[PDB]
């Protein structure tokens, strides 16, 4: 049973039915703390489209119940006789993955979020060989390599976005050079993902167009999230006016969606990021690609350093989510809004103050 | 008519009727010798992929009657007065593309092979608004510009797929340094392009593995062709066995092909080089891009510049193509057994001595 797999006992909201996708309360168990261990009592959990999908039944691989929740915010109550840089009491965050083989090339080169054995955030095998549970939940056990200090500075209900959302934009752009003066950027789809990628790239001096299918979505855009341009992707003359204008696109749709046209807007040898993923596939251009000698790059949330580095300057040109703060039973609800698309633009659940055992 | 649009008298072999592909004698004119052109005495063409393709009518874009052929070696007859880079009598090649709009980023900045106006080798309008004609015929007229000088040394047979198979994987090599020692390189596909992928990767001392869908071809690969290792890709064990373990990968198949197996063979961070040109879409695996950090990079051709580079490298080197020549009124056959890739690796027309006026 899952309350009495592990020595101390923990609880939070799951899906039990993985064919309903209700989340209800939920009792279990976590690990003893080992001596590399940090116990955090989680402050508040971002919810991220990939809740959405695994909520809705569409990861086959995900064993049930599932506690989902990858954007955790939190406070360290209890840490292992061997960690040092985390002292009992500090404000953490945790890494959107667990843990990673220790021994590759990205292991040992500290990045290990591109470890082919990377250990994500809920509903796969530890190392210990039970299935994770994320961060709707009272407490988590975390090696202390995937914790990060939470600046002082930082909201931490506007802030946890910033640790799947956040740092996959922020990372996609560091590691390609779009983060300089000069650079033309595009940013497909303005959810979660989207909105977090402008408000990063204004920081970084870029300047940026929102390609959008949502004409009310403008004003967001422009107004409150400070874009230089919005495009409506349905409209063929800005679509042909745009041609060849951008360096390159981060593309953050989780829908089935046309790449040549998105190719087209690019100049000779730019870059489309891919970092949202689509159930189904996509198709290739491969003439647009070809002839444009263009690229299509994955890029999949940042490593641990990149993270700690995205979360102070985060603080220092306060960089936080645009955020509706809820209880978490009103889970069920926000979900489906999230399918909707009736949020503006993260729901980040107040986990200490609501959640209470079942 | 085709004789009478341009001053010059030119006779070759075309597609007369697109419906079925087949080539017959064919006569057509071409312009006088502008300030910087440069007319060819055509010795010989290779015929590539794209060639099959166009006769197999699956390129809407093209104009008929057609002839094709883009990888031409010859003698330069008669030269524009403004010409001074090659004299009358040099063995000279020309570019798989014949023209630039010759304003943009790219054509000043000598990139002009991703200029987004470039003029392809045929089938499509020139600047004087006529359709060109490619190799398959008795001389052509190209602007200097797109004119290389070939090496003495250079088997011109044995050379002429280097203009346009030769420079697509010599260019994508070197712009994306898979010329280095060091560096675990597999070439997807064993035809004219693949060949000459190998034989420039051994020149720069690369490993290279050959993945392949015909086990008989492993011999050719290892004892003729030097690769370190060849892959049999139906082989399941195999392709499970390489996993992680390619640096990059260069795609020259012209037909549509699963490319997540391939995304799976690549390291993090690992290059996925699409050279070949299938006519059919592809399918794009967004995970394992995703999960890797993994890139689709799209190349074609190269630049005159890089072309150059490119046959000085060769005749230092000794690398040709290995070719059969044959009879220009064996082209219909030459076809059939392209399309069924009986061919190893590279037919090659005798124009000089078997084309004939109709
Ligand atoms: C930052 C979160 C995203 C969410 N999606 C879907 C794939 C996915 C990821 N975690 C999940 C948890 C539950 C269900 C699906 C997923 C993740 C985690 O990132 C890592 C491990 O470094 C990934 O890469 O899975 C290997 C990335 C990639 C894009
Ligand atoms: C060099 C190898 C060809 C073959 N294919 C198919 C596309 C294509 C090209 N020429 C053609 C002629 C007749 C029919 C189709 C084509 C070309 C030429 O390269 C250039 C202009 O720089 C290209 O890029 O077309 C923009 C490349 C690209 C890959
Ligand atoms: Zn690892
Ligand atoms: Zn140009």
């Amino acid at each position: 049973s899952p309350e009495e797999e592990h020595p101390v006992k923990a609880y939070g909201w799951a899906v039990k039915d993985r064919t309903t996708g209700i989340l209800s309360p939920f009792k279990f168990s976590r690990r003893a703390t080992g001596d590399n261990d940090i116990r955090i009592k989680i402050l508040y959990c971002g919810i991220c489209h990939t809740d959405l999908t695994s909520v809705k039944n569409e990861y086959e691989f995900l064993s049930y119940p599932l506690v989902p929740g990858m954007e955790i915010v939190g406070i360290a109550t209890e840490v292992g006789s061997k960690v040092t840089k985390i002292k009992v009491g500090e404000k953490v965050a945790v890494a959107a993955y667990l843990g990673t083989c220790g021994k590759c090339y990205n292991c040992v080169n500290d990045l290990e979020n591109y470890c082919p054995e990377v250990i994500i955030g809920y509903g796969t095998p530890y190392h210990d060989g039970t299935i994770n549970y994320g961060g709707l939940s009272n407490e988590t056990v975390v090696n202390e390599r995937f914790v990060l200090r939470f600046p002082e500075k930082l909201s931490p209900a506007g802030g946890a976005p910033l640790l799947s959302a956040g740092i996959t934009a922020y990372s996609a752009m560091r590691n390609h050079g779009l983060d300089k003066p000069g650079i033309h950027l595009g940013v497909v789809g303005l959810g979660g993902l989207g909105h977090l990628a402008v408000k990063f790239a204004k920081a970084f001096g870029v300047r940026v167009t929102v390609i959008s299918t949502t004409p009310s979505k403008k004003d967001e855009a422009i107004n409150n999230l400070g874009a230089d341009a919005f495009l409506f992707s349905r409209d063929d003359k800005q679509m042909r006016a745009a041609i060849g204008t951008f360096d390159a696109i981060i593309d953050t749709l989780a829908v089935v969606h046309p790449i040549a046209p998105l190719l087209d807007l690019l100049r000779s040898h730019g870059k489309l990021v891919l970092v949202g993923a689509p159930s189904k596939p996509l198709e290739l251009p491969t003439i647009p690609l070809l002839s444009g000698g263009k690229s299509l790059i994955g890029s999949a949330a940042g490593n641990v350093k990149q993270t700690q580095e995205m979360l102070d300057f985060a603080a220092e040109h306060d960089i936080t989510a645009n955020i509706e703060v809820i209880p978490i039973d009103y889970i069920n609800t926000a979900m489906e809004r999230l399918d909707k698309g009736d949020i503006r633009f993260r729901f980040v659940v107040d986990i200490e103050n609501t959640l209470t055992p079942p």
